[PDB]
């Protein structure tokens, strides 16, 4: 019965064919049970019911009154429950959703899986300090976020009410709205704000109606059919865990732009800081801390001459683009025969030196031979076998030994990754069920929708790399319900809290006479200094230039001259120097440093632009490569400050311990950068059209007059391929570049929906193994700087007593956490009785401070109280208190001296009250503490964070600050909001691009191409694009993960 193992495997066996029934289900046909197929699968489910209702009878006979008997309880007792109420329809569909659970069961059956799941669950307890530094976050950003824009969202730009009843037309819609619908919202700002956008901004008529739109005021719906807004302390929560995301972070921030003021990206930058960065990498390195807590053949000339006839094979497969010439199609495929049968020679020559046991003997001899026989296969039987032409170059890890010792300590991470996968994909199941129950058949169609399994596993998968959640977000919200949202919530909460464990579980397995006066100048304490001043001055003016200057300007004239003081002052820097140290003859002289090679480049470059201007000649193409240079002046900072000097060099040491790993993804790279070519060249063109669904060919676009276009990110060369991978493994705009190659039908065709389903096995599995190799990269780097480290008054009494005691405390928490829920309860449109009460509570609160101040007081004494600094802070915020309530009690009375935006501020500001909690969270405070001593590196890494921003943010405005955007010439990714037309603009849009979000719809915009009519083009723009972009994401990526290990590892030794 009990004590027999075969009755736990007929219980696994039943468990998984309920698996089988659940994703059976079809969320539109199946819900109005009228089916056949239906009817059997809900006598299924009775059968599997009844074995689990006769399996708890049989083990409870056997045991009498585990979490996990526990949980197999609360299935069956939730189970019966629904299977008994059939018969009362109310409710009846959505009490049906309980049955999702039951696949949990599989985790107690599950050996290996029960005992990783154990040790999840001793985890959790212990980041209770995050949490709590997690409420913080939300209740503090969510609070301010509510008092400065509610109900600003809902603006928008109407008719005068004059204007309509005088001229007697009610025609006209009643407020402003683009073509395209109320999905793109023309927020405008009230006249008692200061906003971007501004109803005089509206277009006018392409009949004169849209400028007689000319009042701002409240309409009835917020933005994404009310999801976004900050109405109440739900909403803000909602926006601002999106910005936590950092999915869809500019949209929201550019609606409270328009509507409110420019300075709001303080708000956002803030709250990514702090919220974004660290509070999340607070949560990996907590679980990090605590997880670890718990005779011719031969020779070396004949292995060469293989050696480079397998890599000339491999790369002239690359050489395949979309319009090849056919003289080139045959000079493939006789190159083909050539190296064929160069190693059809080669086994011959092996099987004759050691016969075919002997060649068997070897395993990669008998690889070699299987793909010998497959490409003389495809010769004899002259489009399947040509892709299997790509396992030619596996035969190169034989010859390389230090990646072959690299591929065997990967393949040894995968034997646990797999314990993980087993939960996640168990994970992924259970949301991927729920979803079509919560949201089946009601997403009507978009392709990001849970009307089948298919597409429900797509979509969670897709939640989880957390590309374009926000879109289905809203669409969970609008369909059923505002409080859908918790369902995105849970899935991402727990989707990555999951994958921090296998990160740290891979870790924890992986810790297991002129002359003599130069001298003197050069050995000088303040030379550094000196220099370093001129430096700093030679940036701010870089950070001044900018295309909107007049040539014959005076700040032309400024800049102009500048330009050559600083030239001759970095010319006698060197050159003094040069004499002081000697060129390159001395030991010590200028050029046995790289440090001092690169300021000798720079100043080399900068005397050629004084040459060049010089010439009145036809000199303009040379002219703008220099001005691409001048913008690498700043890096001679570096040199002068040791700070700096030391943590550069740190990072390129870094990535010696990961350089096989970078290969082995390099050579991915091209392997799938060459099957996409073979897949997809010359597929992702389409018609554009406003009645597109009757064109299937080239043809037919040309005859309606449409016009056909090719996609940016595409497979037609291994260039243009290479490209879309990156884009792919960035994990940004991926879905998009998958529906193409799904959609991908031939040569002048047009694309069709979901036409080659299986294509997301190309598209899925890139993702998979690129990221397992990204999180080798990062735990490499962990191992390392961790195996580096560990080598290196008898009426006053009765008052004292009562505030050293610990009931004050306490008394002053219930306090200020119920002043926390009457700060929570304001909302847009407030009733006049709330804002009676609320202000009856600050009154409360008041008193209770000054009180408690006074006491204290009266208890240690005024200089000896004023000593601590928890004290000091409990006398400001009662002083602030104060100031507040007389501004606002004055304010409210007859005068009106003051400006209702101090009465703001100082509203706002009496969010300082949370801080009188932090006292009592004694674990946060040392949680804090393990970052703030963490200051002198990670503020060495900020350094050049910074001066990284800097360089990019001026060949920015280079390179894209003249691109423009417009009906006629339409942009994807820039905006008014975010541009590069000067450098307070670039700074602004690299932030953007630093997080991330939609950084490939900016790149797009730099890849179209130019205006016939237009001037000032740089025809090779599209080529210098992506080499901008995509050093500055890979830069900006490894910078902060370096600040991640800095306080990974303080975290380690301080405990
Ligand atoms: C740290 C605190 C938790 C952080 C978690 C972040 C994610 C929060 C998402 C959950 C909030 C969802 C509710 C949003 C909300 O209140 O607005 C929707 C709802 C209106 O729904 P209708 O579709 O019926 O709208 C039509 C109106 N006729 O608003 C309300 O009805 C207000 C009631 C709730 C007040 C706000 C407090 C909600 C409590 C949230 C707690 C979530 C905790 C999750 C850990
Ligand atoms: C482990 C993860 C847990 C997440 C699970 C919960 C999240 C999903 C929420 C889905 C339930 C929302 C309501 C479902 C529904 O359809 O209800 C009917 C009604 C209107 O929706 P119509 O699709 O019918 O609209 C089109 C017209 N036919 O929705 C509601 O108004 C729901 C009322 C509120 C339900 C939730 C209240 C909970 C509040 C407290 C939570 C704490
Ligand atoms: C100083 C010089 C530094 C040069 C860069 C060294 C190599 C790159 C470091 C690898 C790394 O950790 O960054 C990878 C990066 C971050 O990974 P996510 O998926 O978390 O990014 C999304 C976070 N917003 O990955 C990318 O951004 C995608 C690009 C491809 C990564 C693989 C690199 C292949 C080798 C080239
Ligand atoms: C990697 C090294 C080489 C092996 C890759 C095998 C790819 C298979 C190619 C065969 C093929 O042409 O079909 C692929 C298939 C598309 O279906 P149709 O051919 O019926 O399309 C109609 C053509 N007009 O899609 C796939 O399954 C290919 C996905 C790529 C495989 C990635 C797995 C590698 C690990
Ligand atoms: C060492 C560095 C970091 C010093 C600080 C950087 C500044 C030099 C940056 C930051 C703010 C920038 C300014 C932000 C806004 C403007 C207004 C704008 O001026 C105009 O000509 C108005 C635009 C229009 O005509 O519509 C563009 C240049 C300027 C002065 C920017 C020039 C570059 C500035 C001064
Ligand atoms: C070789 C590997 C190890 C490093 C990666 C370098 C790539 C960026 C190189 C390798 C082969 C090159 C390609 C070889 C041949 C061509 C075809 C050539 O085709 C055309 O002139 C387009 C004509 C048309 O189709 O209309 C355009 C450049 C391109 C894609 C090259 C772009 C740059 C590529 C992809
Ligand atoms: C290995 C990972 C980290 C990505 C490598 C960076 C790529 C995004 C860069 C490297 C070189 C770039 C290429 C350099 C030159 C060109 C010019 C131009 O190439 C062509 O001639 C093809 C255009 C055509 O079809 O005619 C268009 C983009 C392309 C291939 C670039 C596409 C983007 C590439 C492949
Ligand atoms: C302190 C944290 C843990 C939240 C729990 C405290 C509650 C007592 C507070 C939090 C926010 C408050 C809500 C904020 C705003 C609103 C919306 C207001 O009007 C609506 O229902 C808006 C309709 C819409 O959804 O558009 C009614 C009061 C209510 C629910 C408030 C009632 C009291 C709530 C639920
Ligand atoms: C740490 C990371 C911080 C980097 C992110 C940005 C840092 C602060 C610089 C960002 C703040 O500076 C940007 C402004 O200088 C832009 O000035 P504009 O003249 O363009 O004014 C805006 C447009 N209107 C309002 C005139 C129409
Ligand atoms: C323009 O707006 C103002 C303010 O709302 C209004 O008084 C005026 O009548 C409007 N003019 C026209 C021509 O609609
Ligand atoms: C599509 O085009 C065909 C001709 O090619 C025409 O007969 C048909 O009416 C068109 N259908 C629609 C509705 O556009
Ligand atoms: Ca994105």
């Amino acid at each position: 019965l009990v004590c027999n193992p075969w009755f736990e495997h007929v219980s696994m066996l039943v468990i998984m064919l309920n698996c089988v029934t659940l994703g059976m289900f079809r969320p539109c046909e199946d819900v109005e049970c009228g089916s056949e197929r239906c009817n059997i699968l809900e006598a299924f489910d009775a059968f599997i019911f009844a074995f689990f209702a006769v399996e708890m009878v049989i083990k409870m006979v056997a045991l009498g009154l585990d979490t996990w008997n526990r949980l197999d309880f609360f299935i069956v007792v939730a189970g019966m429950m629904e299977y008994s109420l059939d018969g009362h329809n109310v409710s009846l569909s959505a009490i049906r959703t309980v049955r999702v659970l039951r696949p949990l069961r599989a985790i107690n059956r599950v050996p290996s899986m029960r005992i990783l799941v154990t040790l999840l669950l001793d985890t959790l307890p212990m980041l209770g300090n995050v949490l709590l530094l997690c409420f913080f976050v939300f209740f503090i950003f969510g609070i301010v976020g509510v008092q400065l824009w509610a109900g600003l969202l809902r603006n928008r730009c109407f008719l005068d009410s004059a204007f309509v009843r005088n001229n007697n037309l009610t025609f006209l819609r009643p407020y402003y709205q683009t073509e395209e619908g109320e999905e793109n919202p023309f927020i405008c700002s009230s006249r008692r704000d200061n906003g971007m956008q501004k109803c005089s901004h509206i277009p006018g008529r392409r009949i004169n109606w849209n400028q007689y739109y000319n009042v701002c005021r409240s309409g009835d719906s917020n933005p994404h059919n009310g999801a976004i807004n900050f109405d109440n302390i739900g909403y803000a929560w909602i926006a601002i865990f999106q910005v936590i995301t950092l999915e869809g972070w500019v949209d929201i921030m550019y609606y409270v732009m328009d509507a409110h003021s420019f300075y709001n990206f303080i708000y956002f930058i803030l709250l990514i800081i702090v919220g974004s960065f660290f509070m999340i990498n607070l949560c990996l390195v907590v679980i990090a801390t605590q997880f670890s807590e718990t005779r011719i053949v031969d020779s070396k000339y004949f292995s060469r001459g293989i050696m480079m006839a397998i890599l000339v094979n491999t790369l002239s497969m690359g050489v395949e683009y979309h319009e090849q010439p056919e003289e080139l199609t045959n000079a493939l495929e006789i190159s083909n025969i050539v190296f064929t049968s160069m190693f059809a020679l080669e086994m011959l020559l092996k099987l004759l030196a050691c016969g075919p046991l002997g060649y068997i003997r070897n395993p990669y001899n008998i690889f070699d031979g299987i793909i010998v026989v497959i490409s003389v296969w495809e010769i004899v039987g002259q489009s399947v076998l040509r892709t299997f032409r790509l396992l030619r170059v596996l035969k190169l890890v034989r010859f390389l030994p230090a990646l072959r010792r690299q591929l065997v300590v990967l393949v040894k991470t995968m034997d646990n990754v797999a314990t993980f996968c087993t939960l996640l994909m168990l994970f992924i199941f259970i949301f991927s069920i729920l979803g079509m129950h919560l949201f089946g058949c009601k997403f009507s169609p978009d392709r990001k929708n849970f009307d089948s399994l298919l597409w429900a596993i797509v979509t969670v998968f897709q939640i989880l790399t957390q590309e374009d959640w926000n879109v289905v977000l809203y669409n969970g919200m609008a369909s059923t319900s505002s409080w859908a949202a918790l369902y995105f919530v849970a899935l991402m909460t727990f989707g990555n809290y999951v994958l921090f464990n296998l990160l740290v579980a891979i870790l924890v397995e992986g810790f297991q006479r002129f002359r003599v006066s130069c001298q003197k100048v050069i050995t000088h304490k303040m030379f550094d200094h000196v220099v370093l001043v001129f430096i700093f001055l030679n940036c701010v003016t870089i950070a001044l230039e900018r295309p909107d200057i007049d040539p014959g300007s005076t700040e032309r004239v400024f800049l102009s001259v500048s330009n050559y003081i600083f030239t001759a002052i970095f010319v006698a820097e060197m050159m003094v120097k040069v004499v002081a140290l000697g060129l390159l003859s001395g030991e010590h002289a200028y050029l046995q440093s790289s440090w001092n090679l690169l300021d000798g480049l720079l100043v080399l470059v900068s005397l050629v632009d004084i040459v060049v201007a010089m010439a009145g000649a036809k000199i303009l193409g040379v002219l703008r490569v220099l001005r691409l240079l001048r913008t690498l002046r700043p890096l001679r900072v570096i040199s002068r400050a040791p700070g700096l000097k030391l943590v550069v060099e740190t990072l390129i040491s870094s990535l010696r311990p990961i350089g096989n790993i970078v290969l082995i993804c390099c050579a991915f790279f091209i392997i799938f950068g060459i099957l996409g070519v073979q897949l997809f060249k010359g597929k992702f063109y389409y018609c554009e059209g406003p009645d597109t669904r009757n064109i299937s060919t080239k043809a037919q676009c040309r005859a309606a007059h449409y016009r056909w276009v090719r996609r940016k990110y595409n497979f037609d060369n291994l260039g243009q391929a290479l490209m879309s991978l990156f884009v792919l493994s960035s994990k940004d705009g991926w879905v998009n570049i998958m529906y193409d190659g799904l959609d991908a039908v031939g040569v002048d065709q047009q694309p069709v929906q979901n036409h080659n389903p299986w294509m997301l096995l190309y598209f899925i599995s890139f993702l998979l193994i690129v990221s397992f190799f990204v999180l080798n990269m990062f735990v490499g780097v962990v191992v390392e700087n961790f195996h580096k480290c560990r080598q290196h008054s008898p009426t006053r009494r009765s008052i004292h007593s009562l505030c050293t005691s610990h009931y004050l405390d306490l008394f002053i928490t219930f306090i200020i956490c119920v002043n926390v829920i009457t700060m929570s309860m304001e909302h847009y449109n407030q009733p006049k009785s709330l804002d009676e009460a609320l202000k009856y509570c600050n009154y409360v609160f008041t008193i209770v401070f000054v009180f408690e101040a006074a006491l204290k007081l009266v208890a240690f004494g005024f200089r000896r109280f004023f000593k601590d600094r928890w004290n000091q802070l409990d006398l400001a915020i009662v002083l602030l208190s104060l100031m507040g309530i007389t501004l606002e009690e004055i304010e409210m009375s007859a005068a009106l001296p003051i400006n209702p935006t101090i009465i703001r501020i100082m509203r706002v500001l009496r969010i300082a009250r949370v801080l009188k909690l932090l006292k009592m969270a004694t674990g946060m405070r040392a949680l804090l503490d393990t970052v703030v001593q963490a200051l002198p590196q990670v503020g060495n890494l900020g350094l050049l964070f910074m001066l990284l921003f800097f360089i990019y943010a001026a060949l920015g405005v280079e390179l894209f600050g003249r691109l423009e955007c417009s009906e006629d010439n339409p942009c994807e990714g820039l905006s008014r909001h975010a541009t590069f037309s000067n450098f307070g603009m670039a700074f602004l849009t690299l932030f953007r691009v630093s997080t991330g979000d939609n950084w490939n719809g900016i790149m797009k915009d730099t890849l179209r191409e130019c205006s016939r009519e237009d001037k000032h083009c740089l025809s090779y723009l599209p080529a210098l694009s992506p080499v901008y972009f995509v050093t500055f994401v890979l830069v900006a990526q490894f910078v902060l993960v370096n600040v991640v290990v800095a306080v990974l590892m303080k975290h380690l030794e301080e405990s």
